[PDB]
C-alpha cells in the first residue's frame, strides 16, 4: 500500500480579533473560526512514523493566532492568503495550505439611533466563509461565500408544469409558500500569489455586499417558476457584476411549508384560496444545485 | 405505589400562520412551535389501562392547528391563553392546560429601502418565548421571555474585589470582554381568566419591545461591576416600567474570551493594554442567574 | 426592586479522571461534565456592585478539578455530595450548592473477546445523570437519573379506546410501532449529610443499573396499552426495588413513525397488516409524564 | 452565463423498514436516512423555467420509499444501486443518479441473556454510509464509510521528534491520550452495473465488519507514534483483507485532553506521571486526514 494523498492540520481553531480606534473612542471587533491543512511531502509521518516532517497542528494553531496579531483578519479572503503563504513559504516540504475561515456576526448596536462606539449583537446566524488554496507554484484560489440565510416568502412562487408518471402524486401549484436557507459560493480567478490578492482588496467586502443584494432582491422579486430558476437569476446577475468571478455555485434546500386540510372539522376552509395555517415540515427537504459560469 | 403527579400532550408542533391584506396587498406571516401538556383526572390511563380518560396527543395536535386557524396567533400570551382555556372548558376531566410557545423571527424584508409586501428572513436566532398556565378554579399564569439574544461589548466591563483564598488563581480586571446570551423572563400577575388575559392585549408586545429595549441598552451602557450588578439593573428597569409585572428574571452565561499571552513568540505583545487576539471559549463558561420582585 | 432569589457559578466543566491499577496494569476513564451554583448571602453583588461576597466562578471551576484529584469521582451521586458539602463548609456566607453532573459513557474495548486495559468506546449518548442540592441546616438531596435511552419495538403496543370527538382523527390501533428516549429520575430520601451519603454508596450504581435492567425490560415486554401505562409499570418496579426512593420520574416521547399509503401506485400493499415501510416522524412528538411514589 | 453543473432532488428522506419472519416470530428493523440527486439534461429548468424536464423532488421520495417497499434495504450498498439504478432506466434524460444512504442503528436487546424478538436499541450514535454513484455509461461507484465511532485510550499513545522552531511550543511526550471520532471511507472498484453489484453482496457487511474491526483493534494495540501512524496502519490493513477496494480513506480528530497542574494549590501533584485528572477540550481539535491506495 501507499498514500495517494494526505493532510493535516488545525480545525475550529476560534479567533477574536479588537481594533481601538484611540482618536475616535470606537472599537470594531472581528470574530471568526479558522482551519488550517497542509500538504507537501509529508508521507513518512503516516509510513515510517517519521515526525520530523510535521508542523505540529498545536504550532500551526500558534501561528493563527500571531499571523492575526500581525496582520489584518479581514476581509477573510486575504486573511486567508497571507496565513496559507506564511506555511509554503516558511517550510520548504510543504507545498500546500488549505485554509478555511467561518466569519460570525457581531453587528454594532443602535442605542437610541446611534452607533454605540464598543457595543454588538450577533444578529443573524448566517455566515460569511471563504476557502483559501494556496499551492506552491500555483497561485491562490479562493472561494468565497455566504451560507444560512434564512428567507421565506409567502406567495410569488409557482410549481407547475413538472413530469408526471405512476410515481407522481404533488399536485401543481401557481401559489405557494418559498423557503430556504441560501449557501452561495462565487469562485474568483486564480490569482499569481499574495501580492495579486492585495491587489484586488476592495472588490472581496464589495462582491459579497453584492451577491447578498442579489440573492435578497432577486429571491424577494422573482414569481418564482421553481427553485431552479430562481436561483439561475441570482447567479447570472452575480456574473455579470463581478468580472473576477469565474463561476457562481448555488446550494438550496426548498423548505415545505404543507397545506392542512381542516375540512373534516365542521367544514373548516383552510386549503387552496383559504390557507392560513400551514405545517412547516422539518423533513425531507428539496435540494437544488446549480453551478453556472461564463458562455 | 400511586400516581403524584402527571401530565402528557403534544410537543414541538411547528405552525405557521398567514395574514393577507386584500386592501393593501401586504401578507404578513408568525411561526412558532407549542407544546400543550395537560392534567386532570386522568391518573386511570398510567394505572388501570383506561384510555377513555385520554385526549389523545394527536388530537391535541389537530386543535392547535385549529385555533390558530380560528383567532389570531399573536400576541403569543393571547393565543397560548386561548388554547389552554380551551381545553379545560371543553373536558371536565382536565383541570389544567400548560402552553409554550417559541416564536421564531420572520422579519420584512427591505429591498430599495422599501418593506416588501410578501418576503422575509430569519435575522437572528433570537426567541420570543411565552409560558401559560391555564388552572381550573385558578386563572392564567403567564410567564413571557426573550432568549438567544447574543451580545458582546469589547471594553466597560471590570471584575475585580472577589473573594481570594487558596482556590484563587483569576486575577482581578478593570478592562475585559463581556459576552453572554440573554435569557429574560418576566413574569404577570395572575389573570383571573381570558377576558382578563384579552384587557391587557396591548401590553404583551410593548412589555416585550421593553424588555428588549432596556436590555442592550443596559448592557451597552452600564460600565459593568459584574454580570450580576449589570443584570440586577435590567431586571429593576423592567419592573419599574410595567406594573402588571411581579417579576423578573435574568439568566445569562459569561462567555469567556481569554487573553492570548504570545510574548514566547519574539516577545509579541498581546495582554493587558496591548491585547488585541484573544481566543472565545467554548466551555466552561460562568452562568449567573437573578429573580428580581417588587420590594 | 429586590432580589427575591439568586444563584451563580459554572456550567459545562468538563472533567476526566484515570485510575491507573499498578499491580493489574488495567486503567479506567471517568468523564463527565460538572455544573455548580451557589446560594447564600450574595445580594450585594447583584444590588451594591459588592463583590466581596463571590467566589469567583473561575475558583468553583479550580475546585471541581481539586475536589476530582482528592476524591473518587464515581459514584456520581458521591462526588456531587463531596463537592456540594464543600463549598457550603468553606464559606460561611453561601448557604447552599446545587451540584448537577452528566457522566459520558467510556465503555472498555473488546478485543479479540478480552477487555482491554486502557482503550475505551462510546457505546451510547446516554448519559447517567445527578442532581445534588447540599442546604446548609438541610441535608443533602440528590435526584439520580438516566436520560438519551433511546429504544423502539416493532410491535406489541396499542392505542385504542381513547376520547373521540370533533377534534379527533387518530384511528385506534392493535398493533403499532413504539419508539422512545428514556429520561428516569429517581428521588433520594433526603440524606443528614455527607456521612450519611457515604453510608449508601453501594445502592447507588446498583439502583442505576436496576432503573436501566427494569426500563429495558418492561419496554420489551409489556404489551403496552399506552406509554402511559408502559412507564407507570417501571416506575412501581424501581421503587418496589429500592427502599431509600420516595419517587420515581419518566418523561417519555413518542416518537411517531407514519404508515405510508402506497396503493395509489400499482395498488400496492403497506398498510394495516401489510405494513414494512414507514416514515419516522421528526415532530412532533407525544409527551408523556408520570411521577409515581409511595402509597 | 450557462449551466456548468445541475444537480437535484430530496434530501433528509427518513425511511423505516420492518421484516417480519412468519415462521420465527422474529422481526428485524432497518432505519436510514436517503439522499437522492439526479443529473442529466435538466439545464432548461434553470434557464427558460422548463419544468417538463423535472422529475419532482416529492416524486423523488415516493420512489425511495416504494423501492424499499419491492426490494431489501440491505445491504446499503445494494438500495442505493438500485435506487440510482432506477432513476438512469426509467428515465431517459437523466444520466445520473446520486445516492446518499446513513444507516442508522437499531441493535435487538438482550432481555435475561436472550434476544428478545421485536425490541431495539441505539446503541452508539455510529452511523453505517454508503456513496452510490449510478451514472448512465459509467457503471456503479460506490464509497461504503463507518462515521461518529469514538474512541479513547488512556495510554500507549506518544508524540515526540516533530519540528520545532519559534511557532513551536508544545512538549514532546512518551505518554498521552488520545481520542478520535472515527470516519473511515473504503472506495470499490467500479462495477459494471446492478448484476455486478448484486454478484458481491456477501462482501458488502463483510468488508465493514472487517474495517470496524481493524479499526478497534490497531487503536487498541498500536504504541501509536501519532495519529498519521495509527490511521495509516487501519488502513494498509482493510486493504490487505479486501480486493475489490481500490483507495482507503481516514479522517481523524485529534480530540485533545489537557493536563491540569495543581501544583500552585497546597503542590498539588497532577502532572506527568501523576497525572489523573484532565481538562477535556472542545476546540480546537487535530484534523488528520490519509487516502491510503495500492503501490
Ligand atoms: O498525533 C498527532 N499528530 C500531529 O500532527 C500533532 N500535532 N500536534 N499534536 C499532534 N498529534
Ligand atoms: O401538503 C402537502 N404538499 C405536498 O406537496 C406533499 N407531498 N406529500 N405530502 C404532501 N403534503
Ligand atoms: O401511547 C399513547 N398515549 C397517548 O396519550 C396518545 N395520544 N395519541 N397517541 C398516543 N399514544
Ligand atoms: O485568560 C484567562 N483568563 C482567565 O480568567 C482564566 N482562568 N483560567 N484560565 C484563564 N485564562
Ligand atoms: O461577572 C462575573 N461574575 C462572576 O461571578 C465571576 N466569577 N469569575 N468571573 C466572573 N465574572
Ligand atoms: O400515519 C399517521 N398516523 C397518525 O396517527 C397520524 N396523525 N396525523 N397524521 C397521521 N398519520
Ligand atoms: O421548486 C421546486 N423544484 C423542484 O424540483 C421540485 N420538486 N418538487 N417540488 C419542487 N419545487
Ligand atoms: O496541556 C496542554 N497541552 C498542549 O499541548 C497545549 N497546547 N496549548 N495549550 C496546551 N495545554
Ligand atoms: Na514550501
Ligand atoms: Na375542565
Ligand atoms: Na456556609
Ligand atoms: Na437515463
Amino acid at each position: 500500500s501507499a498514500v495517494k494523498a494526505a493532510r493535516y492540520g488545525k480545525d475550529n481553531v476560534r479567533v477574536y480579533k479588537v481594533h481601538k480606534d484611540e482618536k475616535t473612542g470606537v472599537q470594531t471587533v472581528y470574530e471568526m473560526t479558522v482551519c488550517v491543512l497542509l500538504e507537501g511531502e509529508i508521507e513518512t509521518s503516516y509510513t515510517k512514523a517519521d515526525n520530523s516532517v510535521i508542523v505540529a497542528t498545536d504550532s500551526i494553531k500558534n501561528t493563527i493566532y500571531i499571523t492575526a496579531k500581525q496582520n489584518p483578519v479581514t476581509p477573510p479572503e486575504l486573511f486567508g492568503s497571507i496565513l496559507g503563504t506564511h506555511f509554503i513559504e516558511k517550510y520548504n516540504h510543504i507545498h500546500a495550505a488549505h485554509v478555511n475561515i467561518v466569519c460570525h456576526r457581531w453587528t454594532r448596536m443602535d442605542i437610541d439611533g446611534k452607533p454605540h462606539p464598543h457595543s454588538f449583537i450577533r444578529d443573524s446566524e448566517e455566515k460569511r466563509n471563504v476557502q483559501v488554496d494556496v499551492v506552491e507554484g500555483k497561485g491562490i484560489d479562493i472561494k468565497s461565500s455566504l451560507s444560512g440565510l434564512t428567507v421565506l416568502k409567502s406567495t410569488n412562487s409557482q410549481f407547475w408544469g413538472f413530469l408526471r408518471d405512476e410515481y407522481t402524486t404533488l399536485k401543481e401549484t401557481w401559489d405557494r409558500i418559498l423557503s430556504t436557507d441560501v449557501d452561495a459560493t462565487w469562485q474568483w480567478k486564480n490569482f499569481s500569489g499574495l501580492q495579486e490578492v492585495r491587489s484586488h482588496v476592495p472588490k472581496f467586502d464589495a462582491t459579497w455586499a453584492t451577491a447578498r443584494e442579489v440573492t435578497l432582491k432577486t429571491f424577494a422579486e422573482d414569481n418564482s417558476a421553481s427553485v431552479q430558476a430562481t436561483m439561475y437569476k441570482m447567479a447570472e446577475q452575480i456574473l455579470a457584476r463581478q468580472q473576477l468571478i469565474e463561476t457562481v455555485e448555488y446550494s438550496l434546500p426548498n423548505k415545505h411549508y404543507f397545506e392542512i386540510d381542516l375540512s373534516w372539522h365542521k367544514g373548516l376552509q383552510n386549503t387552496g384560496k383559504n390557507a392560513e395555517v400551514f405545517a412547516p415540515q422539518s423533513d425531507p427537504n428539496g435540494l437544488i444545485k446549480c453551478t453556472v459560469g461564463r458562455s
